[PDB]
């Protein structure tokens, strides 16, 4: 089997993606957050706080003929942001793209934050790390694509996406036509529960290429890409009038700036992040500060490539029992 959706950004900023899930029997569609840095599908139900909820799909148990509480199950997840959710959970029938899972669990929101409530366009989370990370208690439990593996014709998904545009993520097979060139392949760790891997470097613009080792995790849930207090220190320095900012929680830069690219490494292939993807746009309505897509991971205590890196790349997440990540050009 194989699936196909398509991801569409909930603004013009590309602050997060939502991909339509069918959820029950018929069909409840809500746009779900495909998350490579979590484990947990979790969505907002009949079963949240009516006060935390605004404007959000909600999935309904009672009325799909499919659905079962998992009695006694309970969940709990805080994300890097300090937002957090939790709840009670169902097993359900789960469809992305056509590619259907039977007995998924669906984590039902009691509680969510207020991030969450605040914004309307995500119904819920579909994570896609690995299933030692899921918070249910007391039986873990298995994400969507490991539960869909087996039935799948490669044990793969690729994340391909849109740069103020749509993309798509495809589940058990690689889309040849869908990049340029070939697709570099880089081992993976599982030790952490995600897509940990190693690049080779990174150049800033034109820049000569430094050859320095860079762990990190392959996180579709993140806006930004966050990078050591060095790498990130060279980039924006190459920006006239950028600074970090203590009040704006980042590195700032004058809205009239041209921005550099970045390239990172992948083995010996490199991935370039134009510029113009770097632009996250003024920090307040009218303001002439504009907010940086590279910040520091100094105490996040890990290095993200997230969506600003992501975007500029046709990335493979290989489920294989070695996990790997492949990144091509696009
Ligand atoms: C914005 N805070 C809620 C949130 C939204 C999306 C996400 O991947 C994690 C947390």
């Amino acid at each position: 089997s194989t699936g196909s959706a398509t991801t569409t950004p909930i603004d013009s900023l590309d602050d997060a993606y939502i991909t339509p899930v069918q959820i029950g029997t018929p069909a409840q569609t809500l746009n779900l957050d495909f998350d490579t840095g979590s484990s947990d599908l979790w969505v907002f139900s009949s079963e949240t706080t009516a006060s935390e909820v605004d404007g959000q799909t909600i999935y309904t148990p009672s009325k799909s003929t499919t659905a079962k509480l998992l009695s006694g199950a309970t969940w709990s997840i805080s994300y890097g942001d300090g937002s957090s959710s939790s709840g009670d959970v169902y097993t359900d029938t789960v469809s992305v793209g056509g590619l259907t899972v039977t007995g998924q669990a669906v984590e039902s929101a009691k509680k969510v934050s207020s991030s969450f409530t605040e914004d309307s366009t995500i119904d819920g989370l579909l994570g896609l790390a690995f299933s030692t990370l899921n918070t249910v208690s007391p039986t873990q439990q298995k994400t969507f694509f490991d539960n869909a593996k087996a039935s799948l014709d490669s044990p793969v998904f690729t994340a391909d996406l849109g740069y103020h545009a749509p993309g798509t993520y495809n589940f058990g097979f690689i889309d040849t036509t869908a990049y340029t060139g070939s697709i570099t392949y880089t081992a993976v760790s599982t030790k952490q529960g995600f897509w940990e891997w190693t690049s080779t470097g990174y150049a800033v613009g034109s820049g000569t290429f430094k050859s320095t080792s860079i762990d990190g995790i392959a996180d579709t849930g993140t806006t930004l890409l966050y990078l050591p207090a060095t790498v990130v220190s060279a980039y924006w320095a190459q920006v006239s009038g950028a600074k970090s900012s203590s009040s704006v929680g980042g590195y700032v830069f004058p809205c009239s700036a041209t921005l550099p690219s970045f390239t990172f490494g992948v083995g010996s292939a490199r991935i370039v992040i134009p510029g113009d993807y770097i632009d996250f746009g003024p920090i307040s309505t009218g303001s002439s500060s504009c907010f940086g897509g590279i910040q520091s991971s100094a105490g996040i205590g890990i290095n993200i490539f997230g969506d600003v890196a992501l975007k500029a790349a046709f990335v493979v997440f290989n489920g294989a029992t070695t996990p790997t990540l492949g990144f091509a050009s696009k």
